[PDB]
Order: C-alpha cells, then sequence, then structure tokens
DNA sequence: CCGACTGCGCATCAGC
DNA sequence: GCTGATGCGC
DNA sequence: GTCGG
C-alpha cells in the first residue's frame, strides 16, 4: 500500500514513546500523522508535501525527508540496538502488560519470553493469560473465521434469552478481511438508561459461551464488560485454532447507536469524530452526545434515533463503516 | 506562544 | 470496606 | 509533536 515506510516510520515512532517514552501526547501525535498519511492518495515524495496534511509538523517532515532520502530512520536505528528500549517494547506485546510493568519487570532482570514464563508468580491474572496465548494473539483472524465465530456467538445468545440482540463490531463490521479480535455489542430490553430490570444479563451470555467450550478464558469481566478468550471448535484429525481475543460490550438498548458507533470504530476515526464533536461544542462517548454549555459542562443527552444523527448534529456528511477505518 | 489534545470499564494499589 | 488515582485495553 | 486562536 500506500506510504507504507513512512506510515511504519511513525507508527514505530509512536509505539517508542508511548512504550518506553511513556509520552501519551507525541504517540497519539505519531499515530495521527500515521492516520492522515495512511489515507493521503499519493505516494509522499518530500516531506514539505506531507508537512501540508493536519497533524503533520516540522519535527516530522524532517523525519520524513530523511527516510525517503536514505530509506530509514537513525533515530528508530538506535532505539532497535539500545537494549532497554528493545526490551521494554517487547514485554508490552504481552497483553496486559503496558509500559509501567514493562520498564518494571525489565529492572528486575525480566526481558525475555523465557523470563517470563520462569516468573509466572509475578504476574497478575491478565498478564498471565496474555502470556499463555502470547502465540495466539499475534495471529490475525480470517474474516471466514469471523463468521464462524459470529454464527456461535449469535446463535449461543438467542439461547438464552430471544430478546438479546449481539452485533459484531471493529474492524469486521467495517469489513476488513481479517481482524485483531471478535468485538460483540450486547442488547437486551430489560437494560435501558432508565433501569436495570435483570441481573446478571451479561454474566448468563458469558455463562451459556463458557459452557459451550467457545470462551475458554477471562481477562477482566464486570456487569457490562466482558475481556476474555475464545475458540472455534475443531475438526477430527484437524489442528485446532489459534486462541482469539473477544470483547463483550453490553449498552443499554435506548443508546444503542452511541454504542454502535463507538464499537464500530476505528479507534482514531473516534478519536477524530469526538475531537471534531468538541469543535462543535459537543461531546461524544458510547452512550451519548451532548451538547457543551458555555461553562464547560455537558448537558443533556440529544435525541438520538440512528448512527447518521450523531453524524448530522456535528455536521459531518454520514460515513459508512467501511469508510471509518482512520 | 501555549493550553489542549476522545472517552471510559475493570483491575489494582494507596491511604484512611 | 471505601474513595480516588493509576495502569491497561478497548 | 501539532496546532488554533
Ligand atoms: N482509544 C480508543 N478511543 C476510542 N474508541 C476506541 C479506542 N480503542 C478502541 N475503540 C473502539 C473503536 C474500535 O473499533 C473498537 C474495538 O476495539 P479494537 O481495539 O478491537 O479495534 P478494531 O477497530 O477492532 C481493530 P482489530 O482488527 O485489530 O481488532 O473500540
Ligand atoms: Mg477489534
Ligand atoms: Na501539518
Ligand atoms: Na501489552
Ligand atoms: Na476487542
Amino acid at each position: 500500500t500506500l506510504n507504507g515506510g513512512i506510515t511504519d516510520m511513525l507508527t514505530e515512532l509512536a509505539n517508542f514513546e508511548k512504550n518506553v517514552s511513556q509520552a501519551i501526547h507525541k504517540y497519539n501525535a505519531y499515530r495521527k500523522a500515521a492516520s492522515v498519511i495512511a489515507k493521503y492518495p499519493h505516494k509522499i515524495k518530500s516531506g514539505a508535501e506531507a508537512k501540508k496534511l493536519p497533524g503533520v509538523g516540522t519535527k516530522i517532515a524532517e523525519k520524513i525527508d530523511e527516510f525517503l532520502a536514505t530509506g530509514k530512520l537513525r533515530k528508530l536505528e538506535k532505539i532497535r540496538q539500545d537494549d532497554t528500549s528493545s526490551s521494554i517494547n517487547f514485554l508490552t506485546r504481552v497483553s496486559g502488560i503496558g509500559p509501567s510493568a514493562a520498564r518494571k519487570f525489565v529492572d528486575e532482570g525480566i526481558k525475555t519470553l523465557e523470563d517470563l514464563r520462569k516468573n509466572e508468580d509475578k504476574l497478575n491474572h491478565h498478564q498471565r493469560i496474555g502470556l499463555k496465548y502470547f502465540g495466539d494473539f499475534e495471529k490475525r483472524i480470517p474474516r471466514e473465521e469471523m463468521l464462524q465465530m459470529q454464527d456461535i456467538v449469535l446463535n449461543e445468545v438467542k439461547k438464552v434469552d430471544s430478546e438479546y440482540i449481539a452485533t459484531v463490531c471493529g474492524s469486521f463490521r467495517r469489513g476488513a478481511e481479517s481482524s485483531g479480535d471478535m468485538d460483540v455489542l450486547l442488547t437486551h430490553p430489560s437494560f435501558t438508561s432508565e433501569s436495570t430490570k435483570q441481573p446478571k444479563l451479561l454474566h448468563q451470555v458469558v455463562e451459556q459461551l463458557q459452557k459451550v467450550h467457545f470462551i475458554t478464558d477471562t481477562l477482566s469481566k464486570g456487569e457490562t464488560k466482558f475481556m476474555g478468550v475464545c475458540q472455534l471448535p475443531s475438526k477430527n484429525d484437524e489442528k485446532e485454532y489459534p486462541h482469539r481475543r473477544i470483547d463483550i460490550r453490553l449498552i443499554p438498548k435506548d443508546q444503542y447507536y452511541c454504542g454502535v458507533l463507538y464499537f464500530t470504530g476505528s479507534d482514531i476515526f473516534n478519536k477524530n469524530m469526538r475531537a471534531h464533536a468538541l469543535e462543535k461544542g459537543f461531546t461524544i462517548n458510547e452512550y451519548t452526545i451532548r451538547p457543551l454549555g458555555v461553562t464547560g459542562v455537558a448537558g443533556e443527552p440529544l435525541p438520538v434515533d440512528s448512527e447518521k444523527d450523531i453524524f448530522d448534529y456535528i455536521q459531518w456528511k454520514y460515513r459508512e463503516p467501511k469508510d471509518r477505518s482512520e
């Protein structure tokens, strides 16, 4: 694709800033620049040309000039050579290990995949499962497997109660040919912004999926959010499917459209859209869109009857899920 | 120049 | 136990 | 690291 070279460079820089420097703004600055260049329908021929795009300022422009001229970036080359940065970067690849825990571990001389396995008593539960499935979680999910997964989740949900609606979101809903994980939006008429007239609404669904050996592990769980591990059943003599990440979000039914907009993403699209909302004087989360008052406080939830209504409020033309892959 | 940068659930820890 | 802050991941 | 005001 693209300016793949340049966007990979920026991504690597973002990851460095987040994992090593713990500089979260530089990290989102890089991700924004990577995103806007990924979308740019021209092979970038100079940093000057790139600087025209929003989110590419002077520093990134100079970096792009270097990369175009030499095929690489000295800054990254040093970072790759530095033992400590490389170690921290690697450890953050385990789910549940972030920049802080990674640096904690490196400080203790825990630097490798083997070190982690040898020190499992030093891991919290999430981290333990992330280590367990380190390999599998590196693998993307072909859309073909995503479709099989959807059929299982939806049918099992129906069996618990026919009034549940489960909607697969994330990259899948945007039409991707492969997904990093499975994002499931859940609603039930007993759970609204006005009342929860049934307890355990999410629990029952997770229970069912455990019962049929679809959900294999739990990373975290509460009343509206489940995050864990699942696996497709395999056939006689067939190798097993990799284990896969799964998140289920229970959203009040009268807030479906905000919820499905959030969970459909992408993450950077959501950020771009929420930023723009602020510029139009609204705030958007996965529940509501509310006006901001002069005082700087969110007012009362606006009526929403579609995804498009949310776009309409902030004066954006509607964009289909497939065109939100920023 | 420089304040502002999207928003939030769950796990964990600190302090009481 | 609680509250509030931080870590981590969507 | 970038940028609107
Ligand atoms: N930081 C964030 N801020 C706002 N919204 C966010 C954020 N992270 C996430 N989201 C929303 C959008 C995303 O599609 C959805 C699922 O989160 P995921 O992290 O699964 O994103 P994906 O778009 O599913 C790519 P994949 O194929 O690698 O899985 O959750
Ligand atoms: Mg996903
Ligand atoms: Na720019
Ligand atoms: Na991680
Ligand atoms: Na997910």
